[PDB]
C-alpha cells in the first residue's frame, strides 16, 4: 500500500496473508474454512496466515492453517487477468473471534464513489521498494467505469473496477494483490493489478467480487 496508513493490529480481521515460506499475497476470510484471493496468487504449498499484524513476528493472535485445496476461477485468463479470483479451503476451520473474522460477501455491486478500505502488506513506495511488516490500509473510492476504461484503454472487463486516485500518490502495490477491498462491511473487490503504483491516471484494478457470489457460494457448498 502506497500513501496509506498503519491499520492497527487486527483491525482488519478478515485480512489474511498467504505464505509459501514468505508473504506473497493477501486474501480475505469469507467463512471459517474459506479464503478468497486473486487467481494470480495461485501456487502449491500455501499456508494461510490469519490474525496477522506484523508478518515477521509472532505476536500472539495468529492462526497458521495450511490450504487443503485451491480453486482458481474456471474462466481466469492470466494474460488479461479477467476473472482474477480464487478460493482456498483451509485444512482446519479457523477459530473465529474479534481479531479473526469473516467478511460478508456483497448482495449487490458497489457504485463508483463508494468509499472502501484496501489493505495489505505490499510495497509502500511508488518508486523503489520497501515492504512493511505491519498491515497497511488505504481509504479509497471506487472509480467510474468510464474513468477506469479511459485510464486503461482496452483492458477493463465487466469483472474489474478501478479504485483509488487518478492524481496518484495513494494505491495498492506489489504484495497487496489477492487482498480485500471492503466497502460498508462487504467484500467488493480483490486487489488484482495495475500499471506501476500510485502513478497519475493509473489507479489500482480490482476483481469485481459481486459478479462471483453465485460461483463462490456454489463452490463452498460443494467442496
Ligand atoms: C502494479 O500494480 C499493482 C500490483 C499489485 C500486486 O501486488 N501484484 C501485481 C500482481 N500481478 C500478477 C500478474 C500476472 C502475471 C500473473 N499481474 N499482476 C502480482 C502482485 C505482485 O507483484 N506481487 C508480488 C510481491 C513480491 C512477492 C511475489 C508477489 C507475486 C508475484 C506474482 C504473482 C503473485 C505474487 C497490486 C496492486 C497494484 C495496483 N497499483
Ligand atoms: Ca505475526
Amino acid at each position: 500500500i502506497v500513501g496509506g496508513y498503519t491499520c492497527g493490529a487486527n483491525t482488519v480481521p478478515y485480512q489474511v496473508s498467504l505464505n509459501s515460506g514468505y508473504h506473497f499475497c493477501g486474501g480475505s476470510l469469507i467463512n471459517s474454512q474459506w479464503v478468497v484471493s486473486a487467481a494470480h496468487c495461485y501456487k502449491s504449498g500455501i499456508q494461510v496466515r490469519l490474525g496477522e499484524d506484523n508478518i515477521n513476528v509472532v505476536e500472539g493472535n495468529e492462526q497458521f492453517i495450511s490450504a487443503s485445496k485451491s480453486i482458481v476461477h474456471p474462466s481466469y485468463n492470466s494474460n488479461t487477468l479477467n476473472n482474477d479470483i480464487m478460493l482456498i479451503k483451509l485444512k482446519s476451520a479457523a477459530s473465529l473471534n474479534s481479531r479473526v473474522a469473516s467478511i460478508s460477501l456483497p448482495t449487490s455491486c458497489a457504485s463508483a464513489g463508494t468509499q472502501c478500505l484496501i489493505s495489505g502488506w505490499g510495497n509502500t513506495k511508488s518508486s523503489g521498494t520497501s515492504y512493511p511488516d505491519v498491515l497497511k490500509c488505504l481509504k479509497a473510492p471506487i472509480l467510474s467505469d468510464s474513468s477506469c476504461k479511459s485510464a486503461y484503454p482496452g483492458q477493463i472487463t465487466s469483472n474489474m473496477f478501478c479504485a483509488g486516485y487518478l492524481e496518484g500518490g495513494k494505491d495498492s502495490c506489489q504484495g497487496d494483490s489477492g487482498g480485500p477491498v471492503v466497502c460498508s462491511g462487504k467484500l467488493q473487490g480483490i486487489v488484482s493489478w495495475g500499471s506501476g503504483c500510485a502513478q497519475k491516471n493509473k489507479p489500482g484494478v480490482y476483481t469485481k467480487v459481486c459478479n462471483y457470489v453465485s460461483w463462490i457460494k456454489q463452490t463452498i457448498a460443494s467442496n
